[PDB]
């Protein structure tokens, strides 16, 4: 059970653009948290390992994953983050919940034939 880049790529890459097409709630997590710019200094002290959608497109891209669990582990790494920062009436952690249902409905059958 070897996975060549490009299988992943061609199973994986799908379910990450269906995140990217969420609207609104996709916004918060194209590009890495940047405290400083959004006003928020304490996250680098309770966010100790960050993730986005972009640092995940990229190491899909770059052929860092060897195995599907390590891109589903980055994407729930990104939502934990996301809930484990932000408050739970907060755009950002609403979002974040739409973007969990819709990433388990779309993992579900990629996972399946990948086998
Ligand atoms: C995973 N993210 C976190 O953990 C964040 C925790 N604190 C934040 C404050 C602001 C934002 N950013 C990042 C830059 C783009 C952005 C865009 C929107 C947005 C949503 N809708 N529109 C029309 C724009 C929102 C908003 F949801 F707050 C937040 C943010 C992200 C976070
Ligand atoms: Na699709």
């Amino acid at each position: 059970k070897i996975f060549k880049p490009e299988e992943l790529r061609q199973a994986l890459m799908p379910t990450l653009e269906a995140l990217y097409r969420q609207d609104p709630e996709s916004l918060p997590f194209r590009q890495p948290v940047d405290p400083q710019l959004l006003g928020i200094p304490d996250y680098f002290d309770i966010v100790k390992n960050p993730m986005d959608l972009s640092t995940i497109k990229r190491k899909l891209d770059t052929g860092q994953y060897q195995e599907p669990w390590q891109y589903v582990d980055d994407v729930w790494l990104m939502f934990n983050n996301a809930w484990l920062y932000n408050r739970k009436t907060s755009r950002v952690y609403k979002f974040c919940s739409k973007l969990a249902e819709v990433f388990e409905q779309e993992i579900d059958p990629v996972m399946q034939s990948l086998g």
